[PDB]
């Protein structure tokens, strides 16, 4: 679980919103795995707007934040899943490192602040799903 907060908006996992996410909903596209809430307060997060492909990420299956280098986001084939069907899911980055189903929502940041959040993982790889290309996060 996790989620970034950034002005009055909320974004977690499509897979992982609650009941008041989707009542107070933002946008949500499943192709990327993302879900934007409105919130009453502000949040403390920057979303960083750069091409770094390194950076270090939150691994709540292990209570560590590790460095990583990642790919640049891409359409990578997802396997079929309890969240999904065999697609392709798009603006993901993938890393070498240590993720479980539960470590979905961990932050990677750069130090220009967000870069995503833990969306796949599993082998020994993590996949991040990019939020740098939503510009309206920083606005209204
Ligand atoms: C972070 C992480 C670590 C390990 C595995 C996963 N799995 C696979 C998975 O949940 N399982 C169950 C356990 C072992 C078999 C497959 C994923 O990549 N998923 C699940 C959530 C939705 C993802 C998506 N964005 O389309 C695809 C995730
Ligand atoms: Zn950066």
């Amino acid at each position: 679980s996790g989620a970034i907060y950034v002005g009055n908006y909320r974004v977690v996992n499509r897979h992982l919103a609650t009941h008041n996410d989707w009542a107070n909903l933002v946008w949500e596209d499943s192709s990327r795995d993302l879900l934007v809430s409105s919130t009453t307060a502000q949040g403390c997060d920057t979303i960083a707007r750069c091409d770094c492909q390194t950076g270090v990420y939150y691994c709540s299956s292990r209570r560590k934040h590790y460095p990583v280098s990642f790919s640049k986001p891409s359409l990578i084939f997802v396997e079929a899943s309890e969240y999904y069907p065999a697609r392709y899911q798009s603006h993901l980055m993938l890393a070498v490192g240590h993720s479980e189903p539960g470590d979905c929502g961990g932050i990677l940041r750069c130090q220009h602040g967000v870069v995503g959040i833990v969306s796949t993982g599993g082998n020994g790889l993590v996949g991040f799903a990019d939020v740098r290309d939503l510009l309206w996060l920083d606005e209204e």
